[PDB]
């Protein structure tokens, strides 16, 4: 029993974290087989970042201009390419610590673990949700660029996120590992508006199920609701609209706890229209939306990996 | 910028996690050099746990009765000892993946990362506080026993906690790595009362400083307070009494933000006596007490390890 925001174990990803230095700037890189992946703004200074021409800036660099360190080893760069917003540095040596891995572009609403790194050195690990507006609310200091978010299913590391910047608004934006930004953002130091954000309704429902499994039951009522009726309430409170695909994803949680999805919706509408009345759910006084239905099932059943 | 509940990277600890099976029961063990550490109730069944005589039960076992698996390797037990509530299993092979490490007994109020494991296999990692009443509010399913909490400073893994049981009340209790329980608990399946718990006041203050560093400032006031006056409020709201040792530990945070500790106290008393008024601090509507002043400084400055 008990419910926690849990990160994936970060072992397999720590062995891939390296330090990339091009002249001034140093940030983190990801060393898989014999390629190092890092944000291309490693070739920028801080004034370059106002309006950079990455094409021109990278023509000014050669293989030997990229200093890449993996702990103690200084690594040997023998080929450099630009794919969208990431730099691919070809290296002399394959990483003996390369896990089985995939590159994945995730969906808004899905979660992942971030390994925050500085100078190629892991600092700590935390769980994140990709907001509906393609930002993440992370913890990233100067030099954290190149840090990666990832999922693990048994033996495979699915890399989904690389950190590139912090918006003036304080939230964070980055790319997949092919270098395509999530959201409308660009790697330029200018004002960039994130969309209006909303709450991930299917995730709040999963968390309510997790709460029932763990004994917090006060929010359950015998009222019920329709899907279309619940969605009028969702729209009023800036919740993502619930679809039948979401109901179906909540199927196993429904079946374990014996509470139909539309009964949990009627519980949720009541929470939205009346608050918690100084009570808490799983020791929180807000509605939590960073647990997918898969996260709840893995934690409430004990799925492990390697 | 940004502030998250961050766990330590779990790489160095994953390589020590093994699976220990004695007849019926299987749980996790910790393999350092050539000794495996696990809870001694691995030699119990579920009825043994009502009132076990560990002395007698362990006399019934031999070296070859302990099946210990490290991933694929089946490990060779050649000596078994009982130290308080932990079993020490001597093994044929030293762990090539043994990190630099210490055994530490921590203080109530300190925090640590837990690597939740099942069958010797890591499931995920989260950050914990040792409550003033020596429980922890974790996420532990059946078979999670033997999981360990730990800290890391640069290259050293300081093991402080091993999980042994879940109380009927839903909270968790365990030992240091010498096998001495934290708190008044025993490894027996009986009703066991945890003390009255309280809130870790020095930690709530550290988190308020973290909030100021990150731009949340609405709770600051120009009122102030004395230490003795603040402590009357603390006692009314079941907060741990603030001492001068606590004020001194908050020194660096005080100096970074320019807010004296007693000014933050007057902010806190106001929060305690008036609530948040539907506002949030670092995206939370409760006062957070799982960040030590060291945790805040490490995250707000970027301390790394290996």
């Amino acid at each position: 029993s008990g419910f926690r925001k849990m990160a994936f174990p970060s072992g397999k990803v720590e062995g891939c974290m390296v330090q990339v230095t091009c002249g001034t700037t140093t940030l983190n890189g990801l060393w898989l087989d014999d390629v190092v992946y890092c944000p291309r703004h490693v070739i920028c200074t801080s004034e370059d970042m106002l309006n950079p021409n990455y094409e021109d800036l990278l023509i000014r660099k050669s293989n030997h201009n990229f200093l890449v360190q993996a702990g103690n080893v200084q690594l040997r760069v023998i080929g450099h390419s630009m794919q969208n917003c990431v730099l691919k540095l070809k290296v002399d040596t394959a990483n003996p610590k390369t896990p089985k891995y995939k590159f994945v572009r995730i969906q808004p609403g899905q979660t992942f673990s971030v390994l925050a790194c500085y100078n190629g050195s892991p600092s700590g690990v935390y769980q994140c949700a990709m907001r509906p507006n393609f930002t993440i609310k992370g913890s990233f200091l100067n030099g954290s660029c190149g840090s990666v978010g990832f999922n693990i299913d048994y033996d495979c590391v699915s890399f989904c996120y690389m950190h590139h910047m912090e918006l003036p608004t304080g939230v964070h934006a980055g790319t997949d590992l092919e270098g395509n930004f999530y959201g409308p953002f660009v790697d330029r130091q200018t004002a960039q508006a994130a969309g209006t954000d909303t709450t991930i309704t299917v995730n709040v429902l999963a968390w309510l199920y997790a709460a029932v499994i763990n004994g917090d039951r006060w929010f359950l009522n015998r009222f019920t609701t329709t899907l279309n009726d619940f969605n009028l309430v969702a729209m009023k409170y800036n919740y993502e609209p619930l679809t039948q695909d979401h109901v179906d994803i909540l199927g196993p949680l429904s079946a374990q706890t014996g509470i139909a999805v539309l009964d949990m919706c009627a519980s949720l509408k009541e929470l939205l229209q009346n608050g918690m009345n100084g009570r808490t759910i799983l020791s929180s006084a807000l509605l939590e939306d960073e647990f997918t239905p898969f996260d709840v099932v893995r934690q409430c059943s004990g799925v492990t990996f390697q």
